[PDB]
């Protein structure tokens, strides 16, 4: 019935193969887990080199075959869209979840027991997270910089994590408006090789990666009237093109951003009128300019009026590491800011660009969700303690699946210690004992000194969403995977 | 006479090969049978992954060679079009039908005896179904939610089966109008990743997966006059395109849905007139909008008049999990509703989308057919009991074919127990004895506790049509298959 070459796995082989595929992914990423994680190098079919420690980037760039590895990739992408971080963590948890679950399937325990047990344990784990959750101010400067800096650490950018947190916290508060929703488009991430990471700074306005289209145009314009046109400024014959220039001038425009091209004939007439112009402007840049300046993007040149013009206090052409760029600054009430990232090499400022991708993310998460929890494996250990007691209350065979889930949470503090170069046996014993005796905000592992410490005292906390999202995504992913008992794949 | 490479089967080999092909299909799907059935994974030639437990989906996506497997696929498709559910059930019954029948063919019993016996037994089985059929109210809230929720169980979506049944029962009653015929087009199934299944909700109006074509257009319009045009709004020169805009404005239109494109020149003039617009609108969406709002879809822009405009109380652009969509709500007397499905992942809300595909189906079936029967294998067991007595009355060789048909019905309660992880021997003995002693509405197997129970007390019932359609389709399919004694297939 089926074509020769089609392959099929079933029962124990389907489940082992599928868990194996997910395990291979977990094996790849688990060595990036934590501040003391290492970097991977991915080289494509063309020779292009991608160096990273991000689970999503790694999973997006690598080309897997097995559906299970493809599902973990898609889960990692959702994790990025929602939280940003917790990617590698969730994969490692999901891997251990399947490892634990396989022992039950191998023991001939009906799949419905494992699934139901995980549904119960995951529901109780999130309830426990809400119980330990600490309420903090959505706009508290202190916790904003603590979340920010904590996220930054373990990265190359940690050198200037204080300057970066200061930029990111102020940038979000500026653009977030109400309490609140922050748009990542309102905090522009610009990077240019040169100087150090310490020279990275925040620009109260918009930096456009364009130059003054003519040498004869002014290089500095004050009290600027910004025009946004997407129609190319090219008309046959000089008189006809000059008419267009006169129409732009008539509106009172002093600074002109054209999405398409500007013919040399128009550039000369624009220069005569003292109107500065930049062509080939990116659609994104036209939008950021419209938002900040209050300029209205106009289709037809004829349609541009004075009421469509935006305001900027100063528009000036400056060279950054030699390259000419236009600074739109000193606006009355800008709605967008720009973060100019500096550093010794392109690869460094790319790492910083990712670092601040996460930093601005988690600060936004802290504003929207005023619940945080202790880090350093404190949650997962607290969950092990409480879910073990829950398991005892539950009883039957279901308590074994819940016991496996609760114990599976230990993979995180265990792998964190491995990457830190710590003796996991000594860590797990001393941390667990210290956790049970002193508490959840009086423990955890500090990988930076390589010993059990007080995570709360040191400001080592993570947004509640990280931990609760990890449960939702991971539990649903491994639950689905467990449900498949027969894989039929065409060649 | 015939090309070398052409293949031919005849007599016992044609019949065995054909039954084998049908058996392989039955073997594939029978493990999805029941609430405790498992999921399959189908991977195509491109790598695309389809995860399901639906017999039709599985049969549509898989590529069979043998005509018999192709016939079972087409039967499964008819089962979907008519009933929705009962797919896997009918295939399993048909498989056992051919297994039983083959024993008679192998015993050298003339094919006409087997066929006639099945024609008789199937006619009596449906008569027995009408005898046990329980009359219920076509619009009885209680049985509507009992049919709904029962259908939902055994799926990932069962977590919120109470919220889902509430949505589906109310949705159908709203759009069904008279008693009655419900159109599935009037209950829109919309899905967007984010939140949980508990956040799934019913929208008294139409949700369109489009955004406001210009940033300069209002984001909220009240007392909306909806226009439906399928002509692209693009005219050479600004004056000529503005004329079109003025004509739309003249009609009194405030909200405009264009099936094709809208030129930027028109977007700006529309924004000046305070008319909001969405382009590239799907033909389906243009139709749902026409039905609900009472808007008349117009071909030529010139032809649009005030009498063609539909009404909506509120038309507003909202972001759902970030994506901008248009809500058309608060209409006086809407004829269409929208069900917005939420959930943690795309794969989950896809499973929910299928779950509610069936839920809305069986509720519609319950309104059109006010006859239901007890589930949990009660019918098939009742049929075994009565058709055995009928067989004794019939006598001759025909009674053996009828005995085989009656006994073949047991495959369902037997396989249900297998998938539940129950000892089929203990089940079949205790259930059959309990059925004969206590009755048909005082028995059946409860796979959820893994023991014989009272299906009727627990509200475990299925529409009469499920069981009577299963007989018609299955009996006609296996009857046809039995009729072929010679298969000549070209290469």
């Amino acid at each position: 019935v089926l074509p020769e070459n089609m392959k099929r796995y079933m029962g124990r082989d389907a489940q082992r193969m599928n868990i194996l595929a997910g395990r291979i992914i977990a094996e790849t990423v688990r060595s990036t887990l934590g501040p003391k994680g290492m970097d991977k190098m991915l080289v494509d079919d063309l020779g292009d080199v991608v160096v990273t420690n991000d689970g999503v980037t790694i999973l997006r760039e690598m080309s897997v075959e097995h559906p299970a590895a493809k599902m973990l990739i898609e889960v990692a992408k959702t994790q990025e869209k929602e939280v940003g971080d917790g990617t590698t963590t969730a994969v490692v948890v999901a891997g251990e979840l399947l490892r634990k679950a396989e022992e039950l399937l191998d023991q001939n325990v009906h799949p419905t027991i494992v699934v139901k047990g995980y549904q119960a344990a995951a529901q109780k784990a999130q309830e426990l997270l809400k119980t330990i959750a600490c309420e903090v101010g959505a706009q508290d400067k202190e916790i904003l910089t603590k979340i920010a800096m904590t996220s930054i650490t373990g990265k190359g950018a940690e050198k200037a994590k204080e300057k970066l947190a200061e930029i990111i916290v102020e940038a979000v508060s500026a653009v977030v408006d109400d309490e609140g929703k922050v748009d990542k488009d309102l905090i522009k991430i610009e990077k240019k090789s040169g100087a150090s990471i310490d020279d990275t700074e925040l620009i109260k306005g918009v930096l456009v990666d364009k130059e003054r289209v003519s040498a004869q145009m002014p290089k500095k314009v004050t009290d600027a009237k910004i025009a946004l046109l997407n129609c190319a400024i090219e008309e046959t014959a000089s008189e006809m093109l000059k008419d267009m220039v006169a129409e732009i001038k008539a509106s009172g425009a002093n600074v002109l951003f054209c999405q398409k091209g500007i013919d040399d004939l128009a550039q000369h007439y624009l220069a005569k009128e003292g109107i500065v112009a930049a062509r080939r402007v990116k659609k994104s840049d036209m939008e950021k300019l419209a938002k900040a300046t209050g300029a209205n993007v106009i289709a037809a040149i004829a349609a541009l009026s004075a009421q469509d013009l935006g305001d900027a206090g100063l528009v000036e052409e400056r060279k950054i590491s030699g390259d000419s760029m236009i600074f739109v600054e000193e606006c009355k009430h800008p709605k967008a800011v720009t973060m100019l990232i500096r550093g010794t090499t392109e690869h460094v400022i790319e790492e910083v660009a990712r670092a601040v991708d996460d930093a601005v993310g988690v600060v936004g998460c802290t504003i929207e969700d005023g619940r945080i929890v202790s880090g350093g494996g404190s949650t997962e250990v607290e969950l092990s303690m409480k879910l073990r007691e829950y398991a005892e209350g539950i009883s039957g065979r279901e308590q074994l699946a819940v016991r496996a889930f609760a114990d599976a949470l230990e993979v995180i503090p265990r792998t964190l210690a491995e990457n830190a170069g710590l003796d996991a046996i000594e860590i797990l014993v001393k941390v667990r004992a210290a956790h049970a005796s002193n508490g959840n905000k009086c423990a955890g592992l500090n990988v930076f000194t390589g010993a059990v410490e007080d995570m709360c005292e040191n400001g080592v906390v993570e947004p509640l969403r990280v931990k609760t999202q990890a449960i939702q995504s991971a539990a649903e992913s491994t639950e689905m995977l467990l449900r498949i008992d027969d894989v039929i794949a065409a060649e």
